[PDB]
């Protein structure tokens, strides 16, 4: 099996290992990449895997140790890929590491995954070559449809609770006003809520986007009295099932959630 750290990384692997082998994920749906911790059973899935794929230390800190013990042939660290390095975006930690939101980086990742697997399974060279060409052409169109859907949305100001979308937004021309650091289970106190509210108004935002782990109480609260719509983004694709075209669908979903709140002047 190919073992991915996060679900949308699994989406990339899933497209390359389609037919050929299984794909597993370690971050379960509902958890955030910056607070998880490896179960003993998680560590066992790693050691016994054909290929491990993660973003790197600066992101899934919770995988440094067990990965550090695997030989190079068994591991793709996305942030360290030759072709990824020049695509890293700034904004201690200074490069943005939410990399599965960059088609370009997804493309390098599939190539690297294709490289490792084909070295191991050379009989399956044919299913894999086909898999790679399938992903590339599927991603290209998706990129095309998603550009079309989002371009009429340039200049529609939004805020997000979690500033994780930079790669996607730079790629598709979308324009984030900023971000607020909120719970997602405990409504903020009056000082903080007023500062957030003041900015939604001062800057006349159209939307404010939450994540699915956000309690609707917290979100509803922030938009109450304003004229701002409430949206939900799913950057970890918890709504999406692993499979050949999971990645295409992931980006599609994500653009609809943007569109659905942002559309409407």
């Amino acid at each position: 099996a190919v073992v991915a750290s996060l679900k949308p990384v699994g989406f990339i692997a899933s497209a390359i290992a389609d037919g050929v082998t299984e794909t597993e994920v370690l971050l379960p749906d509902g958890a955030s990449e910056h607070d998880y911790s490896l179960r003993p059973s998680d560590v066992k899935r790693l050691q016994n895997a054909d290929l491990v794929v993660w973003v790197g230390p600066e992101m899934e800190a919770f995988m440094q140790k067990p990965v550090s013990k695997l030989p190079g042939a068994k591991q793709v660290t996305i942030a360290q890929l030759e072709d990824v390095k020049p695509l890293l975006m700034k904004s201690h930690g200074d490069f943005n590491m939410h990399l599965w939101l960059s088609p370009e980086i997804a493309r390098a990742t599939a190539v690297a995954i294709h490289g490792k697997l084909v070295e191991l399974m050379p009989q399956s060279r044919a299913k894999l070559d086909a898999n790679l060409k399938d992903f590339e052409a599927q991603l290209a169109s998706t990129e095309t449809q998603v550009g079309n859907e989002l371009a009429p949305l340039k200049g529609k100001g939004y805020f997000v609770f979690h500033d994780a979308y930079g790669y996607f937004e730079k790629q598709f021309g979308l324009t984030p006003l900023g971000h607020f650091t909120v719970n997602p289970e405990i409504q903020p106190g009056a000082q903080r809520l007023h500062e957030i509210r003041t900015q939604l108004v001062e800057q006349k935002a159209t939307c404010v986007f939450a994540e699915p782990q956000f309690r609707p109480a917290v979100v509803e609260s922030v938009a109450r009295g304003t004229s701002v719509r409430m949206g939900t983004l799913d950057p970890l694709g918890t709504n999406i099932k692993l499979g050949k075209t999971s990645y295409s669908e992931f980006l599609s979903q994500l653009a609809n959630q943007y569109a659905s709140c942002l559309k409407g002047d």
